[PDB]
């Protein structure tokens, strides 16, 4: 489905796949208003979601809702741009306020956007909505087409720079405009004290950045290490599970997305370490873990309706697909009560990646008086140590390098293994 | 593409998507062939794709091998073929991926003027609705649990049904819980015969991947995948996954339902992972054959999984090529007889295993373990003598260990180095 979808008469899920420039986010919510409907446009990015808001002022004399985790704006409009995470923070679908509900970048795979799609999926028919679309330019399986403004070419093992087990001729970046992706921090740019380069701000340059760099500055061309780091989880058994890094080969979206910071109307050149890439569509059941983290830690959510709205994700087809947990992840955070409220606001208030779990282990180290894991800054909520230096950390889960001696033994540790042998197969 | 690529006139090498039902590869050479070239066809098997009829290589200007046998006789043979096809691509077994990176290796020197990569499913295909199978989901509501989902009984008793679960103890613990609820219900999985009833009234086989024909399937949507774990324990791990299904499992799977009636296909999960992908414990696979079966220096192996990976539209691994060719080379000295009965015994990993055992059997010291991987050290008790050197876990280990053993130390220094 590459065209929008008339609104039906009665509630239908639909799918639209279409490019970038097709105005998804704006040229389609624009013609449902402009046929009498009220749409909510949910998009995982902050600053997607306020640049949506100002193009349609500036562009088009449309002043929007716009809902966002930091800033709200209520103009009346039928028009509203929220981000998944905020929609969550909303309550989800809120009674009959929006007839149309566009979940844009339906591919993406951080946990708010799992978890509001989730929602509206579960809640949008109920809600009074009569289309749901789930809207991206890569859907699963998608794989990286060629473009007409950008040249692609193998970097060969022949030149004087190390980049991957490849090299490439400075030849090629001297000088003009040129962007380089590399998948750490640390060799991002100790790609190095190495030689106009560096990994805010730059107005002829080399830019040596990560995917941090936000995607939409001018560049002649894009050389790619092909890869990036992915969170995923272990279960190492070492009591339970640990949430760790891999580095892995890039996916069609990565790749796409990389590659298209060059050739932005005028021509441009590709450079690569590798041919290939991972399809899009998978992700990984951390982020399940996290969506039940968020689910407690800021949208008081109990782990079963958590798991009603991941669930419905789940049997909803033409979605990114993931190892079935939800029972063992339901399970895991269901069993972790009496979390300490002020270690919990602290790990927001922080912006630690599993604020829930944080501030639970925390929370069973404090109550006996053990220290933590490590002193990361992660358990900067314990500057307490005297009292709880004592003796061996109580394990509960894996979040980070473990410095401290640990103990097995705790009640929580021991039903997390219980849940492990209970819902997770083979 | 989608159709066969114009032999050119200096060495290339082309895809062709064969078309999304397509049987192995046929109407392709006859075509080259036909124009006066000597084809080579390579497959996994050259057995009938249907499981009944001729080898493909029945009886030429078309010669039908596989990948393995292509491997066995020492690669491309000197001048032999014009044209060679390497068909099923994106096969992601060892044997395929060693194969098809020797083609890509060697071809153009032997003479070749074109290589094609086929296949019916490349990087990122998914299933696609066949017309003649009907797909329902499975709901919670039913009589017989079935991966957090239900099976209603009514949907299989009378009539003839298939099942997939993702193992072997869950096919047992399935198939009996229908036999006490009034079904015929049969397992099959790897270790059986035919105990599936081939005469022809109801009977529901509950089975896994090792697998007449049926009115349904009934699919976990889920299989049991090799993996390598950079567990630092002291080294590595090759161990299990449990995953979502790919579309060729899908569809492969689907495929055992509406064969010439109509079908229904039933499932827990309306969703699968793209193919086109496969892990680094492939590499370790073909490093290990490379040692134990073809007498390739792991350099050599290098060589041809280099060539692989340089070549766009193929299945994408992590590039862990420096790392696997060090480990190799630092495991010397292996012990001849052990590597034969390894070998002997269709482990996965005979050279890994039959090094374990060569230093156990140096340090005069048990295996890690006593399942039927470590048969060639019963001289169980010349040593008895305590702690395992353990190089790296191929299993589960009941032993005590010491992570003393240089080649442990070696191993350790070749995934700080090599691997990030
Ligand atoms: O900043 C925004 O607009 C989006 C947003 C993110 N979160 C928290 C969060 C973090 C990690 C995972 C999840 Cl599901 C939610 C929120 C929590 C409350 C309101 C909004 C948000
Ligand atoms: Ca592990
Ligand atoms: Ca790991």
């Amino acid at each position: 489905n590459s065209s929008p979808p008339a609104v039906p008469q009665s509630f239908q899920v639909a799918h639209l796949h279409a490019p970038t420039g097709s105005g998804k986010s704006t040229k389609v919510p624009a013609a449902y208003a402009a046929q009498g409907y009220k749409v909510l446009v949910l998009n995982p990015s902050v600053a997607a979601t306020l640049g949506f808001g100002a193009y349609m002022s500036k562009a088009h004399g449309v002043d929007p809702n716009i809902r966002t985790g930091v800033r709200t704006i209520t103009t009346g409009s039928p028009i509203t741009y929220s981000t998944y995470g905020k929609f969550l923070a909303d309550g989800g679908c809120s009674g009959g306020a929006y007839d149309i509900i566009i979940c844009d970048e339906c591919h993406s795979t951080d946990a708010t956007s799992i978890l509001g799609i989730g929602t509206v999926l579960d809640q949008a028919e109920t809600a009074g909505a009569r289309l749901v679309v789930l809207a991206t330019a890569t859907p699963p399986g998608s794989v990286t087409v060629s473009h007409p403004n950008i040249e692609e070419v193998a970097l060969s093992t022949t030149g004087e720079i190390p980049f991957y087990g490849k090299a490439i001729p400075l030849e090629v970046i001297k000088g003009g405009r040129h962007l380089i992706f590399c998948h750490s921090k640390k060799k991002c740019d100790e790609l190095a004290a190495k030689l106009n380069a560096v990994a805010s701000v730059i107005p002829d340059v080399v830019v040596v950045s990560t995917d941090a760099l936000m995607t939409g500055g001018d560049f002649d061309s894009v050389i790619d290490c092909n890869t990036c780091v992915t969170q995923t989880v272990d279960f190492s058994l070492d009591p339970t599970f640990t949430i760790e890094t891999t580095t892995l080969p890039q996916d069609a979206v990565s790749r796409t997305q990389r590659r298209g910071r060059t050739g932005r109307g005028k021509p441009g050149i590709y450079r690569f370490v590798a041919p290939g890439e991972r399809p899009s569509g998978m992700f990984d059941s951390s982020v399940l873990c996290e969506c039940y983290d968020a689910g407690c830690a800021w949208y008081e959510l109990m782990p079963a309706e958590t798991t009603v709205r991941l669930r419905a994700y789940m049997n909803t087809p033409g979605l990114p697909v993931c190892q079935d947990h939800l029972e063992f992840w339901e399970g895991v955070f269901t069993g972790l009560t009496h979390i300490d409220a002020h270690f919990l606001s602290q790990t927001k208030q922080s912006g630690e990646n599993f604020p829930y779990l944080v501030a639970y282990q925390a929370t069973v180290c404090a109550r006996a008086q053990a220290p933590p894991p490590s002193w990361d800054q992660m358990w900067k909520c314990l500057i307490r140590l005297k009292p709880t230096l004592h003796g061996p950390t109580p394990l509960l889960y894996r979040l980070g390098a473990v410095q401290n001696e640990v103990t097995l033994t705790h009640p929580i540790t021991k039903y997390i293994m219980t849940c492990m042998s209970a819902d997770l197969e083979v």
